């Protein structure tokens, strides 16, 4: 295929990250050197699920994204029945041991408000909590509780920005933007 | 032999737990290639045993549990000769420095009704705290002191379920279960 | 070139930080070989900034020193487009997630009130937090918030201290001084 | 020479701190082939070091034991200019960032009442805090100011009866005790 999108992603992300979004989007029979917007869009919900979990303190987090369907779903049966949450219809990205909820991470190139509405809207588990971040720098979080202090999510709000930039040098920006 | 339980441990497990717990059962006149339900509790035992010393503060546990026979003993003897604790009949699994008394972990099939009092029925040291956990995701500890916060008992409950998701999806829960 | 300070300066910092400092100094015209002395500046101005950022808690700072001119401004800019600070004039040192501010981080061996004046005087983001370092044990900051704890402050305070003995003993020191 | 209390040295401590106490004894003209249980009670020693540099936060200690002779000064000499501290007439073991003090620690095989007596009319900086253990599991600091929590001590505690155990198992205690 060729495409400069796909040698961008592969020099901004670690290997591990490309390497577990590759997986994820064979899995559900998506090409990462096609759809190469799903390729970067992955990689950086990837990076994004991986430094919230870095944030809180040590044991705190169980990391579902970035697994197999398979065992993604029986470690989330595990902490259904171990805690007593019920089970959530759609795979969830992490689970808080702290306050005992699910998370689903949302990362967007909309309004923060618009792709939460869809996600709240999609699962029917009201007891997910969600968290949105953007590009842009803005988050919203369930009932204004962002889980995580100001510092941790302020760096992924960091992290994101960088990549938004260094897609734009590349004349890579607006066809990602254009593409949610 | 050629046991399936015997190639699930050595997949489900690392290699270090492993190591040792085929370790502990030849020091103990035990086969893990007969004893296959025992290989699998053995290995249960150790990784519950390293997590739990994993969950409080620094230098809080000293691990009894994965060493021979004659280091274990060794270990108990200086903690007692430098603690005053009374010397333990039995080994037990760890030591808490905070609270100043050893632990006893134990992993059961059953209720952790049941094993609790098999237990505190066979160690006469009644000042070594006991704490049981289950695969169904029940703990019971002395005097109601579950010594680690919340989240790191969680993390263990649900690790323990995992490990029976994955014995019966094997069809080897079934066995496992009713060998205890 | 054969320069002593060159040999010392490879032997009493860790080769990262030489690469580092080396390439920083290339990137604006100046040779480690000749300007030695400049050599030994940025190394310990590059080490100085590195236990800075470790003193703090964890995901606390943003280490901007030590990157390309390019990929700092970058992260500056992102810092920026999140925090909604100003974005400043001159490169800084570090961004502080916790104060939100940015940090230029200063090493002189003169007093070090008259360096903190040359750098607010240079800087016009009154907004740039100010932290200065000597060789002598002395620092001073900004509205005397010195940000890191007072164990923090003291080992850079030693670390310093041990490079001028150094110096000293290898009859570098007077030079380095008489070259500010 | 073949010494039994030189294999046991070797196998008892980890290679990193049998080769410090081999240069540190050489550099004084003490040969550890020979002088065997000055070879065990400079390991222990070390080692004790180090444990008590473990215990306490992060940054909180400046380690001088372990260096050599010229460099064990050095940094005492940026310790004493950066922080005002009086220079000590003797090489202490530590520094504690947090009290602002240096420590000397002390292991004994008689009473810790009689080593320490020793040790405070050697050492004729009164500021400089002294800390003795024994292999008894008894400790005596200045001031009765422990400066560690009481669970880091324990350790320390611990780990010198295990030594004793697996010396006397050896037949080695008897003369490593009447030796001091
Ligand atoms: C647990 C293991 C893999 C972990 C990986 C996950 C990502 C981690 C990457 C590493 C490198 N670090 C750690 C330091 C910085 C860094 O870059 N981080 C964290 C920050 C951003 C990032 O990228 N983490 C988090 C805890 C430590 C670790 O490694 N994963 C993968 C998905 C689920 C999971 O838990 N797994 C998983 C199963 C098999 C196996 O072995
Ligand atoms: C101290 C050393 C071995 C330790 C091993 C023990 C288990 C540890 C395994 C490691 C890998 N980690 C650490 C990170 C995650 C992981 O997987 N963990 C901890 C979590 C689950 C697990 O498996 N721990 C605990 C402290 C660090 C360490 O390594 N053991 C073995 C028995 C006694 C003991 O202390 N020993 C022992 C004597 C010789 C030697 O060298
Ligand atoms: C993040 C990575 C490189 C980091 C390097 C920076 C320096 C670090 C050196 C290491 C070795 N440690 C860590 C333990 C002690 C030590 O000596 N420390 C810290 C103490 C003094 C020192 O020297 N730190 C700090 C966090 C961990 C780390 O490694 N840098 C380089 C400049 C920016 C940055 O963040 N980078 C940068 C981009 C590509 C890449 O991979
Ligand atoms: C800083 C460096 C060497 C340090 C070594 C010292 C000992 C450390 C040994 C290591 C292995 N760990 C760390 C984990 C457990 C372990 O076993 N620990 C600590 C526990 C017991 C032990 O043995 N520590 C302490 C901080 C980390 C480290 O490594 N030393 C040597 C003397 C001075 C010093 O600071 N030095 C010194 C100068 C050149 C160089 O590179
Ligand atoms: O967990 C998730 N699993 C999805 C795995 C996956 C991978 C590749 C293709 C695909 C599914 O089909 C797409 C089905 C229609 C959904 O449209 C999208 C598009 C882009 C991102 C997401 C969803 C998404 N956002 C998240 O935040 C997630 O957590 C999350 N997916
Ligand atoms: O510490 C322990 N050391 C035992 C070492 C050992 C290994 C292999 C065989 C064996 C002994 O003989 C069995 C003797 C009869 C005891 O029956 C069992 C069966 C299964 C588990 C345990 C005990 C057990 N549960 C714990 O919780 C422990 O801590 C613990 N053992
Ligand atoms: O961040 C910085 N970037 C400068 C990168 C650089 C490297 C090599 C040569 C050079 C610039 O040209 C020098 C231009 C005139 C400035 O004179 C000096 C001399 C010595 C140190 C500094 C400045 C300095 N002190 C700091 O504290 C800094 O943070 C900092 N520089
Ligand atoms: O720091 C120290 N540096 C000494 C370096 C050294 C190594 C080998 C031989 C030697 C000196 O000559 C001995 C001179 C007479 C002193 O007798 C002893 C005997 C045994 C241990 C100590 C002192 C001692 N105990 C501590 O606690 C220390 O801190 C400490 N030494
Ligand atoms: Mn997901
Ligand atoms: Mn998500
Ligand atoms: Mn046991
Ligand atoms: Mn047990
Ligand atoms: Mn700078
Ligand atoms: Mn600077
Ligand atoms: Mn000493
Ligand atoms: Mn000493």
């Amino acid at each position: 295929r060729g495409s400069h999108m796909e040698d961008f992603v592969r020099q901004c992300f670690n290997p591990m990250i490309v390497e577990l979004a590759e997986k994820a989007m064979k899995e559900y029979g998506e090409d990462p050197k096609i759809e190469t917007n799903k390729f970067a869009a992955t990689c950086t919900h990837l990076e994004v699920c991986f430094m919230y979990s870095d944030g809180g303190s040590k044991h705190r987090f169980e990391i579902i994204e970035g697994r197999d369907r398979i065992m993604a779903w029986t470690v989330v049966n595990s902490i259904c029945n171990t805690t007593g949450v019920e089970k959530p219809k759609f795979l969830p990205d992490l689970y808080d041991y702290k306050e005992n909820r699910f998370i689903e991470i949302g990362v967007t190139r909309r309004e923060v408000h618009i792709y939460y509405l869809e996600k709240a809207n999609k699962i029917k588990s009201e007891k997910t909590h969600i968290h949105i971040f953007s590009f842009t720098g803005e988050e919203m979080a369930t009932k204004a509780d962002y889980t995580l202090d100001e510092e941790s999510r302020a760096r992924i709000k960091t992290r994101l920005f960088t990549i938004r930039q260094e897609m734009a040098s590349r004349s890579l920006w607006d066809s990602f933007r254009q593409s949610e």
